[PDB]
């Protein structure tokens, strides 16, 4: 029996997201279609011309593709699955100069020589002065009374983070924070005027004078470490660098932001879990915020050769959209996946993406971020209360917030 959707529903139309969640539709699937074809008409495909994609729906699917790179390939049509139906092939191709849209063996090299700037240590050197920051956000916030919670507590901290692991000079954090803004959104239409293309080359070249620069004067960011040829010369070049650093802006910025918006709307809608964040402060909170955030809905693949996935065959060629919105919420993996739990533990959640070759690099500067900044929130603004609706972000894969009005005193 076909699954009760509205005909020609597409799971990554945009106009759904502006609007809701399609929780209903996801769940639909996964009980009657767990792995289902969503076709899309000419022309409706948001940059991709094929037909329609597999949509992937179940944590363990989920997982398979993530786990065979060999089979599903990031590089062939990149992993993001929607732009403007109008967008060129071309500037779909551009974003393969990016870790995240690479196939072995290429990933494999870079991915070595990034991790050297994501190393716990490197990480865990961030600690102290985000924290700091942190605990500046929400006071500020809370002596405006009332504001968009989105922009005086959600955005600064992600944009710091990136800041303060490129070593990056406060007077320059300006620009660069800017340059990671004018990266997503283009198809809402509050950011229909921002050029993400402009905006990445002016960051490459920001990113390759700085490398020259941090060349010259051997630093302890992870600028030095990612340019300085290992013992066996591998390095990032100063363009491989600007691409890095491009990475790093989109990647770094406004998933992490919309995880904490949408981690205090959870808040807000259970008051119980609020509470005992108040008082234990459960570092586990981050991975349940961010399985009900998913602030990436779904990333795609595309198959190598014919592959047989849970009794469906996979044609070499197709794309598969694992829907991590979905697979967040299977029944079959979480105990009551819709009951927002922020003890739950373990949280083999997939909002980092599946277990693989791509999986998130900045998973624990994000969790250490969302820590970070719900103590502060907790210790600052702890009776905050909703005014209004959140705004929601008109994005085909991207759960976004752009505005949510809150009173911090508490009324
Ligand atoms: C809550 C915040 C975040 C979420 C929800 C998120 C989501 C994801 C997901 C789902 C993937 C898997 C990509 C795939 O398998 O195709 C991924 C990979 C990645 N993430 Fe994140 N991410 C977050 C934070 C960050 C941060 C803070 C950074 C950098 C500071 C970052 C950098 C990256 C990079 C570079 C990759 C690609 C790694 C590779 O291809 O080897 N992410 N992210
Ligand atoms: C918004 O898309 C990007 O994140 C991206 C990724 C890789 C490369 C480029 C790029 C390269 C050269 N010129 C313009 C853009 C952009
Ligand atoms: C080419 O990449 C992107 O345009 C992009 C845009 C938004 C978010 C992310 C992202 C965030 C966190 N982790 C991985 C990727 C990437």
């Amino acid at each position: 029996p076909s699954p009760n959707l509205p005909p020609g529903f597409d799971f990554t139309d945009p106009a759904i997201y502006a609007e809701r969640l399609p929780v209903a539709e996801f769940a639909e699937l996964r009980s009657a279609a767990p792995i289902w074809w969503n076709g899309q008409d000419p022309g409706k495909g948001g940059g991709f011309h094929d037909g329609g994609f597999w949509a992937i729906t179940k944590l363990n699917d989920v997982k398979e593709i993530s786990r065979h790179s060999d089979v599903f390939s990031s590089y062939e049509n990149g992993v993001i699955p929607r732009f403007k139906n109008d967008i060129a092939r071309e500037d779909i191709e551009v974003q393969r100069f990016v870790m995240l849209n690479m196939d072995a063996p290429h990933h494999t090299r870079l991915r070595k020589i990034i991790s050297r700037g994501f190393t716990p240590r490197a990480v865990g050197r961030l600690h102290d002065e985000l924290q700091e920051r942190a605990q500046k956000i929400a006071a500020e916030a809370a002596a405006a009374g009332s504001g968009d919670f989105v922009e005086q507590v959600s955005c600064e901290l992600p944009l710091q983070a990136i800041a303060g692991l490129l070593g990056v000079p406060q007077e320059d954090r300006g620009k660069l924070f800017h340059w990671s803004n004018e990266m997503t959104g283009n198809e809402d239409p509050e950011y229909a005027h921002i050029d993400p293309k402009a905006s990445s080359a002016e960051l490459i070249g920001y990113a390759m004078k700085m490398a020259e620069e941090k060349a010259k004067n051997p630093a302890d960011d992870i600028v030095t470490q990612l340019i300085q040829a290992d013992i066996d010369g591998e390095k990032l070049s100063d363009d491989e660098f600007g691409f890095f650093v491009v990475m790093l802006a989109v990647a770094g910025n406004e998933t992490t932001r919309n995880s904490i918006t949408q981690g205090m709307m959870a808040f807000a809608e259970h008051p119980d879990q609020w509470e005992l964040y108040k008082k234990v402060r459960p570092e586990t909170a981050a991975d349940e915020i961010v399985r009900w955030a998913t602030p990436v809905t779904a990333f795609q693949r595309t198959a190598l050769r014919d592959y047989e996935l849970s009794g469906v065959q996979i044609k070499k060629g197709q794309r598969v959209v694992m829907f991590y919105r979905s697979a967040n919420f299977d029944e079959e993996v979480f105990q009551d996946p819709f009951t927002f739990n922020i003890l739950r533990n373990p949280n083999p959640h997939v909002g980092f993406g599946g277990t693989g070759a791509h999986y998130c690099i900045g998973a624990n500067l994000a969790r250490m971020t969302i820590n970070l900044i719900f103590n502060a929130v907790a210790d600052h603004m702890p009776d905050l209360k909703p005014i209004s609706a959140p705004e929601r972000l008109r994005s085909g894969w991207l759960n976004g917030i752009k505005h949510w009005q809150v009173d911090y005193t508490g009324r």
